[PDB]
């Protein structure tokens, strides 16, 4: 038992970060096949901060203005193109240590793992969700850019992610690895901002069932309610509307457990209108958003 | 910018891991070299559990009892040895990717990352600290012995926990890689309970200059305190002593930030007394605990390891 925020190993990503350079700008890059994978932004300079032209700027590079490198080794780069906002280059070695993988895009709410490096080489791994207004709370110096996130559900590395930029609030804006921005961010240094950020309600409830299976019980009641309702209350606490998909995901746990979603929900709605009166669950006082349904089941049954 | 607990990078470990079956009982080992560590307990029956003679059990046992699995390979057993409560096999192969590594004993109060494993199979990463009831807050299902717990100081790993057994609570406990237990436990199925668990104190003052170097200040205030009326206060509020080691240890957040650790020290005091009242530290309604100052700086910093 326990319950615990909880990353997927990061080896099999470890073995795909090398360093890009390209003028005085390093940052990391992914390494899969004969692939390097990295933001396009740098091949910037400081001129080009607000409106770079991408096209422009990339048809004037050669192949040898990137310098790669992987541990120690120079890779030599035999080929360049861009799609959306990554940068592609292709080398002349096939990376031995690459594991079965595919890139998926994943919506808001989904967690997934962070593996936050610094010149090619691993710092650190955590444990992230993709925000409703499609940021993530991240842990990123100056340095970062090109650190991946991902989910590994069976040996096959799922690439969700790519690092690119902080927003002036301390948190974070990246793509998918087909270089699609998530949310309307833009690899520009304009004036942006997120959007007024919510909390994830079907990852709440599912953390609720974690606390039942764990042998927390005292927020439970009596009440069931309607959806209707529930979305009515939820949302004057900035939670996001339960639908009747996320209802369905959470069938599985409410079947573990015995207790029905519309219960479950009730439940919710007085530990907003009460708070937790100096208790807490599963070792927090704060009712914590960034586990989803499958992560749940994953470190549960 | 951002603060979360973190991890360090799994992979080293990663190739380490083998699982280990002694009769119908499967667990994780630790490969290194030519030997793997597991548990002694793997090889207990259920009757045995009660009150195991480990050096009975184990004399009655072949070489070829034990069956290890490093991926779809088997390994071959050469010897097989006990010490304390860890056992060691050795093996006919050195595995190939034996990280740079040496076995450490932590303090209550160090954080380590804990690579769990399932059938030899690595499953998830998380930080962990050693409690001051020399328990971890783990997550662990059966099949998870012989999972361990690490730190890495360079390109060195230093591995200073294994995983042995859930009491009741639902909290976990295991040994060093010597296979002394951290804490007042034993390998055995009995009753055991942890003690009455206190506060970190010195890494609460860390997690605090961490917020204020994410810009997290409203807590901050004009005042100071001694060291001897801290320890009145935390003693109080079943926070451990700060001791001047740990106040020399916090010199550089210190520095950074501009405030005293004295001066953070009557931070923390006024929310024991007085609480949050409404608001949130890095996102928590709860003082954190499990950062050490070294971890802060880590992560303010960006240390890696490739
Ligand atoms: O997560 C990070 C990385 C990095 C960053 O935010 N952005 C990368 C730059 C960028 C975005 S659009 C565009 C167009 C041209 C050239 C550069 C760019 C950073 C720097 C300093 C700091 F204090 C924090 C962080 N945090
Ligand atoms: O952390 C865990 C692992 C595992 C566990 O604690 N095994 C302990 C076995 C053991 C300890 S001493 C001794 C002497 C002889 C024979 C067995 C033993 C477990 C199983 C089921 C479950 F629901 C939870 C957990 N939690
Ligand atoms: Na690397
Ligand atoms: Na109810
Ligand atoms: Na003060």
């Amino acid at each position: 038992s326990g319950f615990r925020k909880m990353a997927f190993p990061s080896g099999k990503v470890e073995g795909c970060m090398v360093q890009v350079t390209c003028g005085t700008t390093t940052l990391n890059g992914l390494w899969l096949d004969d692939v390097v994978y990295c933001p396009r932004h740098v091949i910037c300079t400081s001129e080009d901060m607000l409106n770079p032209n991408y096209e422009d700027l990339l048809i004037r590079k050669s192949n040898h203005n990137f310098l790669v490198q992987a541990g120690n080794v120079q890779l030599r780069v035999i080929g360049h193109s861009m799609q959306n906002c990554v940068l592609k280059l292709k080398v002349d070695t096939a990376n031995p240590k690459t594991p079965k993988y595919k890139f998926v895009r994943i919506q808001p709410g989904q967690t997934f793992s962070v593996l936050a490096c610094y010149n090619g080489s691993p710092s650190g791994v955590y444990q992230c969700a993709m925000r409703p207004n499609f940021t993530i709370k991240g842990s990123f110096l100056n340095g970062s850019c090109g650190s991946v996130g991902f989910n590994i559900d069976y040996d096959c590395v799922s690439f969700c992610y790519m690092h690119h930029m902080e927003l002036p609030t301390g948190v974070h804006a990246g793509t998918d690895l087909e270089g699609n921005f998530y949310g309307p961010f833009v690899d520009r240094q304009t004036a942006q901002a997120a959007g007024t950020d919510t909390t994830i309600t079907v990852n709440v409830l599912a953390w609720l069932y974690a606390a039942v299976i764990n042998g927390d019980r005292w927020f439970l009641n009596r009440f069931t309610t309607t959806l209707n309702d529930f979305n009515l209350v939820a949302m004057k606490y900035n939670y996001e509307p339960l639908t009747q998909d996320h209802v369905d995901i959470l069938g599985p746990l409410s079947a573990q457990t015995g207790i029905a979603v519309l219960d479950m929900c009730a439940s919710l709605k007085e530990l907003l209108q009460n708070g937790m009166n100096g208790r807490t669950i599963l070792g927090s006082a704060l009712l914590e958003d960034e586990f989803t349904p499958f992560d749940v089941v994953r470190q549960c049954s």
